[PDB]
């Protein structure tokens, strides 16, 4: 199997034109494209540890959900010198499916709708992140799943009390900054996400809006462990995961 | 003591000239500044419940570290008009100190450069936001001080081993930007402050740079707490605390 | 009748999406939209005057012409506090249809076009502002239509003689800025809008269009006025106007 | 006297370093400054019959008060064409003092500043057009003097009741904007100015801010012509004014 | 013939919305488009010498290629002065089509398309600048059609070694800038056009890409005598070129 | 000699603080500054051909006048990779001295000063490009020079005709801009620099300001070389150039 292929699997499940606008996704460090890959790492961040992990391990090609770079630089110099300096050195690949990994179908907050068992399931915002549907049970039936599945624990900032068969938002990732709490106020009455801040918070208690912070981390790996079975069920590889 | 007189009494102490660009610092809501004030109330946050407080126990001036808006609105519903309906209807004043606050001499930052006694300190950045200087001790007996009077369950994320009188930044409140974690890892080994997330949290481990989350909120009621004790003995009124 | 009712009452005759972009339209100040409505108010200028007549008068929903903001504002002081005290204090609904209302059919510039009786009046701007067409008559027929209907002493600039049968344009409200003298001057003999100064006059008349101020007030109170009569005539509802 | 030298003493009186930021200020049309000058004419606006005017007259030189373009044009058609066909014919300079002419020292703020004898009067706004002070005296001996030597029949916004001794701002042009009627509001009781228009005139009303609109054109050619006397008493050439 | 009916003329052949966005074509300098048209003089730029010699050679109408101002100006002086003072002495009308005459068909690029024979040429950009398509033949054989037709001492920068049948890209003109060489250099293996600097050629030798800088003027001037060839045949007007 | 050594070295003679607004001088391709230097490599460009070569002769540290990336990127596929590449699996330090080096003092501006013994020298802008002052002699004996130390075959724009004592404006690399000309035509006869164009070619005819192209490449190499010659005086480690 030789890069291009892998790559162009990958994007006939997560097309690169469903990422919103300005999204570095896509290859992120690489030259030869028809180059062989005997091994798979798959993980959440293109972080020093896992490109280094990556070498010790003898990963070939390395996938991330988060880009290696949001902002342009034109140094290179400190961590990003150390990163491309063990990525170009064994001559390993770096390709990130981003949001479009977040939105598309089967996607990771796909997962979560179906991890909740929504019903009537739509995409939260217009471009299209995140899903909302009715949850079927208590409150305490959603948290015990999430305790479960998800995180241990999760931070829940009670506003208000909910009825059973609730509206449940999900948005893997970082979804709970305070334009997010606003717009999801208006959609739902428990917003399932991550990264939770003070200013949040407090807007969330405000809007009565019931906000349940199980991490950046948590929300994403639970899709991306799925994303994985399904690279493992279809190609012909070795993969391994390097952060979860 | 007249609302002006309260206004001259804060802003000799923490001069808005401090305060940063596009800071919304000053006279909130308010037109009669000759209204005489019989109590004055403290908050972190002008959120709707401790202005639902505020009116219950009939304070007449309502002093809060942040602003009631950062960004500017043209039309008035849901709770910024409920908000607005119930200091309109009691003529209460809402002032801010905001980063004046912080900034100053004494200040919230101050406040916690003076806590773990720093050797030496400067402002942390140019503006001049923070503190930092050296922690004459272990990394274990910062972190006792830290248990002890900011918040008794910080968030570590120890990227390595600390020798002993080591630099430390200190900031309240949000100083957990990831375009921070890169400034203050060049100046510190030690980084105290609040909401930290994800990609703050791998940037940090990357860097070396220690980082410790004692909230947003906790980091600044400590000093917060010490400038309403600054209020009470100068001024001749009662002074009371809303959101802490 | 409710709140929401009269809104969609007059979001029929006159759509928001007509409005040009950036216009603030819609509800300008309030909370409960199932409020019963027993007093209707009709304004062209939400000023303070207005607000205190429409408190004074026991309104229940004020409806103006212009918006109460067109600039964002972060801080709640002087006129604004003053405005916003009264409607707050007595749940004073405040909703606004501008250039929606100036735009829609049998509008404020469409009241003008058949003032004045223009043959096959097309609508003056592409967004579609002002109205432009034949008037079958001489100008002292014009100007004597606009003497007895829109204002007594409009002034003239009277940049060139004009033909029987010539092209009017009219404007409602502010249309006599530089940049609309231009572009008007390629499609009129004779310009109806209000709102004249000292460089569009000089320009009006090197250009050679002639222009008449019948001031921003009454070209649009015209139009105003006839809206009042159609909402007598279709609700059931006590409807006074405050500035006209 | 050759161009140069008349652009020299202008430019002494009034330097082009006051005029405000963006101001066209300087040569307008104009190539060789050699040019021996027998006849200097001035204007308020270098319009299309001034510089008509102009031609006909045999001036050399033509000051005029505003500019010929504010906004840039890389097309030349229309009046613009027929303009500068004139100047360029007969090789008419075409010079401007804008708002340095405002600005300096004698210049048509001063002017005004100076009609009404104002008491310790500083500029109005940083930059600094306008002139604020105390005007000894009652308002009515304020609007006779108004009257008298600037226009017969000022509009008057009569805001509030003035008492005797009042402030009084003054500002030759377009000085009755929204923004400007907001900050004067805050410097003085009585401002005179030109160019009112309807929103505006609102929002003096609410302010308690009386304006006086003694039209844009009468308050500055009341400084033009003093300014004509001072280039006639010190240039030995005929002078003459074309639009006053 | 009337000029506006030459206008007419040439806007049938290169309409002008094909112009790219901000390109300032059409009429550059002209009041009375029914004037009667004697002789039409064609030229590259509007050079101060181009216009001098139209003036001397009697021309009535001015077609040029490259317009007279790409960036909008407020003043009237120097060289444009002395340019705009000859065009509006002798009444001549300066009108050009620029990158509408690149674009269209049988235009500047097409010519150079044809000149080499390129099979199935292609717009190279979007927009739709240039050609692209192969050439059948020898490097050699391109390079000397090259110094016969166009230019006899084109720079080459001879990246790489060229294959018999190569992909030829074409552009009229400017298009030897850093962004069009990346660009180019995955769509062709030589690229021909004009005006190239130090960082191009550094840029092109490590793309491999094969450049030959025929000049700006040459790569032109071969379409624009085509034009002129076109416009001999077609209208019955006397034709004479000013700068080719 | 450590890199940090060189480069502090470089620092006192050509101060970051002298490179003007975004030019991205400094470190660009290195991680530890500790490393030793044996061999140092100098360069106009790193380009790929020139990093080949530093390789091949094992250089240490880099040095080159133009930085790696004037634009910054966030993906890392062709040119660029090969670059970093060889830089990272090599160690190899980047670093630069771009317009600092052209303006300090006996840098790359100065050089030409002090070639043509240029009389009273001053900045050529205020920021401070270039150098400008009276070459003592005629425009034959300024060319002699040109072409025997700076490049045979200079192009040269003879504008009109250049009287002796000359005011000579110097600019190494690309001065040869449109509004460059135009700035230079206002303070010199003759402009001395490199990257003709065509449209910069036509303006400098029509400002009768006489350019000399002696090309980028040679006009900044000249310097280069001198301060080449310095570097060897003063370190002790082997200097080779790569690309001149
Ligand atoms: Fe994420
Ligand atoms: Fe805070
Ligand atoms: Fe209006
Ligand atoms: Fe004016
Ligand atoms: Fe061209
Ligand atoms: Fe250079």
């Amino acid at each position: 199997m030789k890069a291009k292929e892998i790559i162009e699997f990958i994007e006939t499940f997560a097309p690169k034109d469903l990422a919103i606008e300005g999204d570095n996704i896509g290859l992120q460090v690489g030259d030869n494209l028809d180059k062989e890959i005997k091994k798979l790492g798959i993980a959440l961040d293109p972080s020093l540890s896992v490109i280094k992990k990556a070498e010790k391990e003898g990963v070939d090609f390395l996938f991330t959900h988060h880009p290696l770079l949001k902002d342009p630089i034109r140094n290179f110099t400190g961590v990003i010198y150390k990163k491309l300096k063990i990525l170009m050195e064994n001559d390993i690949i770096l390709y990130s499916a981003h949001t479009n990994l977040d939105i598309c179908k089967n996607g990771l907050n796909d997962a979560l709708a179906e991890l909740y068992n929504l019903e009537n399931p739509k995409p939260l915002y217009d471009n299209g992140l995140g899903r909302v549907g009715i949850f079927k049970g208590s409150f305490e039936e959603f948290l015990e799943i999430t305790k479960k599945y998800i995180h241990k624990n999760p931070i829940v900032v009670k506003s208000k009390e909910v009825d059973d068969n609730f509206k449940l938002a999900v948005l893997s990732g970082y979804g709970l900054s305070q334009s997010s709490i606003k717009y999801v106020a208006e959609k739902a009455d428990v917003y399932l996400s991550g990264d939770l801040t003070h200013h949040s918070k407090i807007l969330a208690e405000e809007l009565g809006l019931v906000v349940v912070d199980a991490t950046h981390y948590s929300t994403e790996v639970f899709g991306l462990k799925k994303f994985k079975e399904f690279l493992s069920s279809n190609l012909d590889l070795e993969i391994i995961s390097l952060d979860f």
